[PDB]
Formats: C-alpha cells, structure tokens, sequence
C-alpha cells in the first residue's frame, strides 16, 4: 500500500515528537517517491538535519532545503528539479502534504504542511500525502512561526525515515 514515513522534529533542542504521513503513491508515484527516498536517505542525502525556514500561523509549516538550507535550495532523487506530476488531490483542509515550488514544473526537495484549507494553490502546487498522526506536533511548529514566515524556535527534522 501506501508508504508511511515519519519525520521528527526538534524546537530549540528539544523534541517535539514525531509526525507521520501518508505518501498517496497511488495517485502521485513519482512524487511520493521522491520524497519516500528522501526520508530515508537511501540515495546518500535527504530531509534528515534540515529545517522548518517558512512557517506562518493559520498557512502552512514549510521545510525541506537540505541544499542551501535557506528557502532557496533543495534537490530531488531525479535531479535538481522534476515535472508536476497532476494536480488531482486538492489542497482540503489541515495536514495536506504538498510541493512548493518556484513556479510551474520546478519541484525539488522543499515541501509544505497546510494548517488550513488552502484552495488557491490547488493547480499549483502538487498535493502528494497527508498527516496520519501527529498534528500536535504539527501545531507546536505553526505556533513558532511568525506573518514574515521567520521561526522564532529553531526548528529541525532531526530523524526522519520510512514506517511501512
Ligand atoms: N525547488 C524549489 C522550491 C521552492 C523554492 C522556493 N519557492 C517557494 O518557497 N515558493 C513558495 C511556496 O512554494 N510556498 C508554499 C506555500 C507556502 C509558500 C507559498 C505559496 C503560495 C503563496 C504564498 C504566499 C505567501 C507565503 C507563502 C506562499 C525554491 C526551489
């Protein structure tokens, strides 16, 4: 079925917990790969030390720059960036997992955790998971960041890896 993985966060040297997320591989398998391998780190790098650079309260919790670490950089297990794979799952409500992107066709690395129903980026952005468990957690990262998207906790992915 669909892969689980797991990513857990630090603020400020100390742990959060852990969020897992469904990877929709059955509707997106290019991109679930992608960022299964990821957090796994099979393809010698991936998500594990980067950072949460952009998170805004009531948007969304941004991460996934291990290149520049910075919003500005990242790769892909492909290459530096790969195609919008569909846009079919939408964007409904809290916990959806997504691409970010610097426009259309130019995924890489860096991904989002919506807080709300974000409808506007739908066609835009690549929808690939969900938050199975750990909302909390993902709660905890929302209330450090901050309008600009500045984090005011220093917020890492300490661990991350695949559950099944
Ligand atoms: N491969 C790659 C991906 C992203 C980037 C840098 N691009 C972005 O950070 N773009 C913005 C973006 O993808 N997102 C995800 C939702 C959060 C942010 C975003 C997307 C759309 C509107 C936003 C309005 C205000 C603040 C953030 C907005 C560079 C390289």
């Amino acid at each position: 079925g669909n892969p689980l993985v797991y990513l857990d966060v630090d603020a400020n040297g100390k742990p959060l917990g852990r969020v897992v997320l469904e990877l929709k591989a059955d509707v997106v398998p290019k991109t679930a790969e992608n960022f299964r391998a990821l957090c796994t780190g099979e393809k010698g790098f991936g998500y594990k030390g980067s950072t949460f650079h952009r998170v805004i309260p009531s948007f969304m919790c941004q991460a996934g720059d291990f290149t520049n670490h910075n919003g500005t950089g990242g790769k892909s297990i492909y290459g530096s960036r790969f195609p919008d794979e569909n846009f079919t799952l939408k964007h409904v409500g809290p916990g959806v997992l997504s691409m970010a992107n610097a426009g259309p066709n130019t995924n890489g690395s860096q991904f989002f955790i919506c807080t709300i129903k974000t409808d506007w980026l739908d066609g835009k952005h690549v929808v690939f998971g969900h938050v199975i468990e750990g909302m909390d957690v993902v709660k905890k990262i929302e209330s450090f960041g901050s309008k600009s998207g500045r984090t005011s906790k220093k917020i890492v992915i300490t661990d991350c890896g695949q559950l099944s």
